[PDB]
């Protein structure tokens, strides 16, 4: 089984990004650019970005390149999408003066800066930024964070939180992933039968309704790249949960600012 974006996930990406940016600003005091500035020290200066469609594996995803095109323009990069896909697309991008290559198959989504040699992988970049946003919740009043999902996105997020000196509690429905996180990162295994309430939650799972009512507190932040939503509308509304959740753009920003 594979977790991949679908074209419907990406509809009106510009509005999705705007809403996410507003939520990030409300929660943390910074916009997405400022968050990236905090993580990486970098800012955009109209670097040329070539976006190469890839027919590998399950193939080109409807809306995917177009969404990257919009996302990169939104953050102030000089981006373009190649006509040709795959290697012929890569050549086209380089020939047309791209400084950064953005491309993805079903297992890897990367950004490679050809000018300074830095390369980013989407999975850790997404995990780090969504964890960073969570952790900057201005009205948190606590350094306890719950991390749900300790896979390719969730593990690097948890690791980041541990480095930033939060008290990280982690849960993954796969006992082996949980054990790997506790023994490699030193996080506290969360026991769902013995819950406690959090004001900061980071979720990175491909599953609905992973966040149980018992861990919620009023006005808590739930920062989640996971798709579909980790929390029902009912529980979101009931606790006035401040949700940060967007399908591509926040993690893409994290990749781009990390290679500047
Ligand atoms: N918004 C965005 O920009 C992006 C979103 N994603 C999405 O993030 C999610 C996670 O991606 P990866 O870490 O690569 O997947 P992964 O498969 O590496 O890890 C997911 C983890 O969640 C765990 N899990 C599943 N159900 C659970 C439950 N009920 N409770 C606790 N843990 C549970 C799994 O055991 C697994 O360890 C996916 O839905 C993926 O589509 C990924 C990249 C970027
Ligand atoms: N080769 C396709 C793209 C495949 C991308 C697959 N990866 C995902 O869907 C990741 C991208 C990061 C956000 C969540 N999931 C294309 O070029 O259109
Ligand atoms: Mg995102
Ligand atoms: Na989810």
């Amino acid at each position: 089984s594979m977790a991949l974006l679908t074209p419907d996930d990406l509809i009106n990406i510009n509005m999705q990004l705007q809403k996410a940016d507003s939520a990030v600003q409300e929660v943390t005091g910074l916009d997405i650019k400022g968050i990236c500035k905090a993580l990486y020290g970098t800012f955009s200066s109209s670097e040329k970005v070539g976006i190469v469609p890839v027919t590998s594996g399950n193939g080109i995803i409807g809306n995917f390149s177009a969404s990257l095109h919009a996302i990169t323009q939104y953050f102030g990069f000089d981006s373009f999408v190649t006509d040709m896909p795959d290697v012929s697309g890569y050549y086209e991008a380089v020939q047309n003066g791209a400084e950064i290559i953005l491309m993805a198959d079903d297992r890897t989504f990367l950004a490679h800066n050809l000018k300074n040699g830095k390369m980013a992988n989407n999975q850790p970049c997404t995990g780090i930024i969504y964890a960073e946003i969570a952790s900057r919740y201005l009205k948190a009043d606590s350094k306890d964070v719950l991390v749900v999902g300790l896979g390719k996105v969730g593990f690097p997020g948890a690791e980041h939180l541990v480095q930033k000196d939060f008290r990280v509690y982690g849960y993954d429905a796969d006992e082996t992933l949980l054990e790997r996180a506790t023994s490699n990162l030193g996080i506290i295994p969360f026991d769902p039968a013995n819950p406690k309430k959090f004001s900061i939650i980071f979720e990175a799972t491909p599953c609905a309704n992973t966040i149980p009512e018992a861990v919620l507190s009023e006005n808590c932040v739930l920062s989640t790249p996971g798709i579909p939503c980790a929390i029902s509308e009912e529980l979101r509304d009931k606790y006035e949960v401040q949700l940060i959740a967007e399908p591509l753009g926040i993690g893409t920003a994290s990749m781009l600012y990390s290679v500047l």
